[PDB]
């Protein structure tokens, strides 16, 4: 048959989807491993490669990104969600090619952006993009990335790491912090991220866990809310999120918790 990840109730979703919000007209781009838009539970209405030895956007070679996607359906079902190609097979991605999928984005006009992905090293040119898309005003969400801790250093990974993003790290279905979920003063709000049922490539479904699991929570998360509220701005959007989450442990490790989607709507 089929499954929902268990977040989508965490963070309140059903509540918006029960007054009927459910993010349409609102576009998704999710950068990431490609989404395969064959899964039947799957609609994708554009998109991008940016990996020149995988051409097609449409088609999935990893899984990553067809999870991903399909968790931010799941939390906002009538999105337009927008491939964007920029990770190949093996999951992983030049920066430039995040870059160029990150200024399609920008010049596709996609109202939220969904990042479940990182590196650990900065560069000025991701630093730009992000910061020009969310200048654009398009909400820019990423994974906090799945490094663990190491002391007192700060383990969120780039893009997540500029304040211009919304590094979201994970949770369990009791809010408990993942192990992996990279931690530090960037690291903005928390999502479920443990073992969360999602589309797989081939009409299948299947859990995964990490802060990319995360993240595609809180993108569909803004996409309810624009959806309710469509003239509202990225800043907006932004704020709403951040403020009305439901705290859980101190901000190094949960960010200021967890989202609540319900609430942030208004
Ligand atoms: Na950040």
């Amino acid at each position: 048959a089929k499954c929902v990840s268990y977040g989508v109730s965490q963070i309140k979703a059903p509540a918006l989807h029960s007054q009927g919000y459910t993010g349409s007209n609102v576009k998704v781009a999710v950068i990431d491993s490609g989404i395969d838009s064959s899964h039947p539970d799957l609609n994708v209405a554009g998109g991008a490669s940016f990996v020149p030895s995988e051409t097609n956007p449409f088609q999935d070679n990893n899984s990553h990104g067809t999870h991903v996607a399909g968790t931010v359906l799941a939390v906002a079902p009538s999105a337009s969600l927008y491939a964007v190609k920029v990770l190949g097979a093996d999951g992983s991605g030049q920066y430039s090619w995040i870059i160029n999928g990150i200024e399609w984005a920008i010049a596709n006009n996609m109202d939220v952006i969904n990042m479940s992905l990182g590196g650990p090293s900065g560069s000025a040119a991701l630093k730009a993009a992000v910061d020009k898309a969310v200048a654009s005003g398009v909400v820019v969400v990423a994974a906090a990335g799945n490094e663990g801790t190491s002391g007192s250093s700060s383990t969120v990974g780039y893009p997540g790491k500029y304040p211009s993003v919304i590094a979201v790290g994970a949770v369990d279905s009791s809010n408990q912090r993942a192990s992996f979920s990279s931690v530090g003063p960037e690291l903005d709000v928390m999502a479920p991220g443990v073992s969360i049922c999602s589309t797989l490539p081939g009409n299948k479904y299947g859990a995964k866990s990490g802060t990319s699991m995360a993240s595609p929570h809180v993108a569909g998360a803004a996409a309810l809310i624009l959806s309710k509220h469509p003239n509202w701005t990225n800043t907006q959007v932004r704020s709403s999120l951040e403020n009305t989450t439901t705290k859980l442990g101190d901000s190094f490790y949960y960010g200021k918790g967890l989202i609540n989607v319900e609430a942030a709507a208004q």
